[PDB]
């Protein structure tokens, strides 16, 4: 698999779009999904490298307005993986 992390611009301006949506789409529609900031924010995937995609999932360990934690997010590619989202694994 693979792993990287962001620099507080693109996985911040996705937390609170992506949040809001799976957030809200999974069921947790309770209020918005954005108020802190995004600074441990990470990204990693399970997929071959060069072949192929297996499974695009991320990490967005950070804070919002009730995410003392971290925004999960899965996309399956060529195995079956999914789409989905976690906000947990506080700090």
């Amino acid at each position: 698999g693979e792993w990287e992390i962001i620099d507080i611009g693109p996985f911040t301006q996705n937390l609170g779009k992506f949040a809001v949506d799976e957030e809200n789409k999974i069921g947790q529609y309770g209020r918005l999904t954005f108020n802190k900031v995004i600074r441990p924010c990470m990204k990693k995937t399970i997929y071959e490298n060069e072949r192929e995609i297996k499974g695009y999932e991320y990490q967005l360990y950070v804070y919002a307005s009730d995410k003392l934690f971290r925004a999960d997010i899965s996309e399956d590619y060529k195995t079956r993986g999914r789409k989905l989202l976690r906000f947990n694994g506080p700090v």
